[PDB]
């Protein structure tokens, strides 16, 4: 559809809301289209009309959210992207240990605005924490560039114009940009000047598009092999481009957890990342010890090495480096994850698992517990992207001790 | 929260000092956390933000200090732990018998550093008496391990890694360490190599974690039954691990009061411990004669016997043994006690009580006396953990004649 840049130009837009007499999208009546001539009531329904295919038997191809008619109150959202399902924003859990605990769905993700799909905007976070960016204006075109104008050339520069776009910058089986044609940006997100016309403020992006290489055929379970995304240089600065006061390139002279190009691993931290396998099983290696729940920047922009370190198979499970950096997106899965702060981690209880009597592991036996937190064992399994009770310690503590071994 | 080891990982730390837009701890402004990313101005406010619940009607659950808004100048701190309240460090008493006497609150406890709770560091004791350990650096993580790394295995060995942690080593209704999972240390204190990263000296712990079994539901008055803590082997050596020159395993070849594994009771001393009930009432027995104000090591590490001799009820009031040792923590309650040298004893006046005219006992009638020492009778009662004028002799001398009968 997109193929690096702008797409089939009626795929998202519509001109008269009519094609063969029929309404092109029933959210608005015929002979009136909607906002910015799009197919939908908002700027995100024109994304969610072929993304979010209603009716799924697993994470299929490129979809990023699951229809509400597919999920009851007993199952998890059924698409496993590196961004995660937006269906997690409509999950409010109530478990009754020593009182009650409400883990509402507002805190689990970016509440995009989509009236026809009941994606209500975030009510508690009225603006972005860090900047002045509104949450009643956040759409899918608010951080992605829907036209995909941003290119990359043979010298790695990124420009809004010049040589035309031939394919996507992600997907390691892509092509290199030539002297006659450019390759589009990684996951066509805007940068260094991007602002939608629908915004009436000084909300211009001032950070470049993040260099990374995602793997093709990425919607998968991670019970067998892990999804390695290259995450090269500018992911933390791009997340800082709208959450201004959050990133931290200098630790400590800000007293925030470091995230940026200057947020290097120590030689101590990189050894603790490579050693950690389970709780107390500090026997890991440089190679064959990687966790997608805590990635790192590997802070170069050499796309040959980035396509080398981007593989669906386990042939590229190299661990940390002393010169490796810290992502924003190390914790905080990008779209939504279902863990009350959009993080990849269960941080509301002290150990993420339960050992059943003869000591193998489970996630629990009952939603009304403190360890499992008002959900099924299948929903906690799918929240860890199909990672079952094994690959973890039986009483494994919170997974953000990966690169400190504070166990 | 902790459950033997490291906890809900945002329970003490914070990453951006923001959650739902609001500041996670108002001692530091938003988008800057504090020292070591903790919730508070110091490393102890991140302990005292859910410990020390402001507003109490007695010793409730697990709290260790009382808020200053709960105590006037007429009442005592209201939590009775085996460590004692840190509120006792802010009690300066002035009684005017033949001049005046100032019993300042610096001498009554470990002055931890907490700027938001006005716990000022100790000014007279600049370092630890016995070592070179500073008092301007003492925090709750300075003698406890805040991550609780130290484990114990099925063979009683203690290691920093190996099998993971499932529960606390204290609390006699705990579980035994299995071949698949370890039990955390007694009262998660560090040992044999513990040193915080915030210290820039050679202050490494070289003594093991003390073997003991504390009783569950311990915050209580002791007007009815006593709180028996097992206190097994290494409490005196662990207190020696930072107060180096103080402990004494060989008496006399040091001329200090003995405290250690080699500081055994004599056959004379163990008989004097069992005989002492009150002043002059030397009629006690082996069984049914125990005082929590003067415990002993019972110097084994057999945790079955230690959980046997750890009971809130009076079913385990066995007295001394000829092979029993002497704690540090026999005198000197651990956190703070309010007796000008952190001891469990009133050692500033010759008899701890007053007989009122027809000879029953009181603690006094007036703070401006020598027997009651500038405090209420209720504050002296709560300083003895709710022990009233009875259970004592009417003119009972200083309680450290328990195991000598030097009355
Ligand atoms: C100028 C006054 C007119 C009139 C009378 C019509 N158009 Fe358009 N049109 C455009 C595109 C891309 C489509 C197909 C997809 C869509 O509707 O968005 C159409 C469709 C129609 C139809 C119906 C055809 C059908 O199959 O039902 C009719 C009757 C029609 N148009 C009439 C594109 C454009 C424009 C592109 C910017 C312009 C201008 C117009 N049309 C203008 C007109
Ligand atoms: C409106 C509902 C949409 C749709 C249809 C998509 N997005 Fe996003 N997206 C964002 C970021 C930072 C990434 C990259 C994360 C990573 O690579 O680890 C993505 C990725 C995607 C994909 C590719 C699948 C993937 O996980 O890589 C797709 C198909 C996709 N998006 C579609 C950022 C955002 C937002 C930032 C606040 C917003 C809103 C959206 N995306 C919205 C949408
Ligand atoms: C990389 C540059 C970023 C950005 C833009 C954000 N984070 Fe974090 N975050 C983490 C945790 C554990 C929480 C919840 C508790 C806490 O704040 O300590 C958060 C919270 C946020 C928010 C606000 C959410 C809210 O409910 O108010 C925002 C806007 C945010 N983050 C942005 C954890 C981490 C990390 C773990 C080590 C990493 C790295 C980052 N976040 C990085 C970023
Ligand atoms: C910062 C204000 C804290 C907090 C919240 C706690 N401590 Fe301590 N502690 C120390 C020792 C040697 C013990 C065991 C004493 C015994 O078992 O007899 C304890 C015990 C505790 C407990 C359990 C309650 C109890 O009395 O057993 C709790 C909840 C607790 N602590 C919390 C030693 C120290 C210190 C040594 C100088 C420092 C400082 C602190 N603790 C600080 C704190
Ligand atoms: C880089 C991909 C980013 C990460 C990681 C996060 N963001 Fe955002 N963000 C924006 C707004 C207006 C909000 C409030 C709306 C809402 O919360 O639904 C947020 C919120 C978050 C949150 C908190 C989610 C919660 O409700 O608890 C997290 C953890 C988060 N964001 C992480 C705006 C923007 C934005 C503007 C165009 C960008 C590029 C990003 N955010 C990027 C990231
Ligand atoms: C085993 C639990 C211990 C007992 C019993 C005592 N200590 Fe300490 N200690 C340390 C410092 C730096 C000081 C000076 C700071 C201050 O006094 O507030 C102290 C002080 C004491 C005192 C005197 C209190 C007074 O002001 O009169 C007593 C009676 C005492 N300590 C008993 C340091 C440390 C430490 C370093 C990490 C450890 C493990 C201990 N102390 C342990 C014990
Ligand atoms: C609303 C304006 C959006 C946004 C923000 C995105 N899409 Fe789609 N999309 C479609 C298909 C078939 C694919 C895979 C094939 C391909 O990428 O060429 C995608 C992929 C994406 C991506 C990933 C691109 C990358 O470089 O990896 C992104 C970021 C994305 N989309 C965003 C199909 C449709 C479609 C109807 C056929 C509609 C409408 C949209 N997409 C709308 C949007
Ligand atoms: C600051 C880093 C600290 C330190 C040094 C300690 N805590 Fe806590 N604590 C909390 C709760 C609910 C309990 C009882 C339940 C349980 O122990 O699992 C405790 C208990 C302790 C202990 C005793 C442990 C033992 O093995 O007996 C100790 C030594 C201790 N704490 C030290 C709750 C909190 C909490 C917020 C919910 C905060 C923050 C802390 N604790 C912080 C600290
Ligand atoms: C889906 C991937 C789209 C395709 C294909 C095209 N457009 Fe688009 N457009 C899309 C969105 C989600 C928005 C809203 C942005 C906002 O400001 O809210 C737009 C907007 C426009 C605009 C408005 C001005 C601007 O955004 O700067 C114009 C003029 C526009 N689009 C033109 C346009 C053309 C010419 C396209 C085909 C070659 C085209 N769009 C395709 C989503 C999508
Ligand atoms: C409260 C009980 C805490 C929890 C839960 C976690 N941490 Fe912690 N941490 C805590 C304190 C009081 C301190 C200060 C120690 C000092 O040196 O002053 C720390 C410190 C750290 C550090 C610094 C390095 C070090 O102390 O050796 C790190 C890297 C750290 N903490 C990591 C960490 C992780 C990964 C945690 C959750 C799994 C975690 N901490 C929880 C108190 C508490
Ligand atoms: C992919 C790496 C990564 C993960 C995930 C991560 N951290 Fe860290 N953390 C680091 C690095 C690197 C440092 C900097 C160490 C240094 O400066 O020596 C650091 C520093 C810290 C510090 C300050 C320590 C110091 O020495 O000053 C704290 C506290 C901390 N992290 C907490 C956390 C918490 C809590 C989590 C779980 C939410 C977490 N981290 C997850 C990599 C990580
Ligand atoms: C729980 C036991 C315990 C308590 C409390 C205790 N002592 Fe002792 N004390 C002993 C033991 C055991 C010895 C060693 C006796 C021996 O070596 O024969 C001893 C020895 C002594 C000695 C040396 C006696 C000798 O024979 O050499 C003195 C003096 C002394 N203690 C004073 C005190 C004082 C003063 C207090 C009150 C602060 C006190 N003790 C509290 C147990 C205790």
């Amino acid at each position: 559809f997109h193929s690096g840049g702008v797409a089939e130009c009626e795929g998202c837009h519509t001109m008269h809301n009519s094609l063969g007499g029929a309404v092109m999208n029933s959210a608005t009546a015929q002979f009136t289209t909607g906002p910015m001539l799009l197919q939908g009531a908002t700027q995100s329904s024109s994304c969610l009309n072929c993304h979010q295919h209603a009716g799924d038997t697993g994470p299929s191809s490129y979809h990023i959210s699951t229809a509400e008619a597919d999920m009851p109150a007993g199952t998890a959202p059924l698409q496993m992207t590196p961004g995660g399902d937006f269906g997690w924003v409509k999950k409010t859990y109530t478990w009754n240990v020593r009182g009650l605990n409400t883990s509402e769905g507002e805190r689990k993700g970016h509440n995009i605005v989509a009236g026809d799909y009941n994606y209500v905007a975030d009510t508690t976070l009225t603006t972005a924490p860090g900047g002045t960016y509104p949450a009643n204006q956040l759409h899918c075109s608010s951080c992605h560039d829907p036209h995909g104008k941003y290119r990359r050339f043979v010298d790695g520069s990124i420009a809004t114009t010049g040589l035309p776009i031939k394919n996507s910058g992600s997907y390691q089986n892509s092509n290199d940009p030539t002297a006659w044609g450019a390759v589009g940006a990684y996951r066509i997100l805007g940068g260094t000047g991007y602002q939608p016309k629908s915004l009436s403020g000084s909300y211009a992006f001032a950070n470049q598009v993040p260099a990374a290489v995602a793997p093709s055929t990425y919607n998968r379970t991670e019970a067998t092999t892990q999804t390695r995304v290259a995450y090269g240089q500018g992911m933390s600065e791009w997340c800082a481009n709208c959450h201004t006061d959050i990133h931290n390139s200098a630790y400590p002279t800000n007293l925030r957890h470091p995230a940026g190009n200057g947020a290097k691993f120590g030689a101590t931290i990189a050894g603790l990342y490579n050693s950690y396998k389970k709780s107390g099983d500090l026997t890991g290696t440089q190679a064959s010890a990687y966790l997608s729940l805590a990635p790192f920047e590997e802070g170069t922009a050499d796309y040959t090495v980035l396509k080398g370190h981007a593989k669906i198979d386990d042939t590229a499970l190299t661990g940390a480096d002393a010169t490796s950096n810290v992502n924003c997106l190390s914790c905080h899965r990008a779209h939504a994850s279902g863990f009350d702060s959009m993080t990849r981690f269960n941080l509301a209880y002290e150990f993420t698992t339960i050992a059943d009597a003869s000591g193998n592991s489970i996630y629990g036996t009952d939603p009304n517990t403190s360890s499992l937190q008002g959900r099924s064992v299948n929903e906690m399994t799918a929240a860890y992207y199909g990672r079952t009770a094994d690959k973890f310690a039986p009483y494994q503590r919170a997974l953000c001790n990966k690169c400190h071994a504070k166990d």
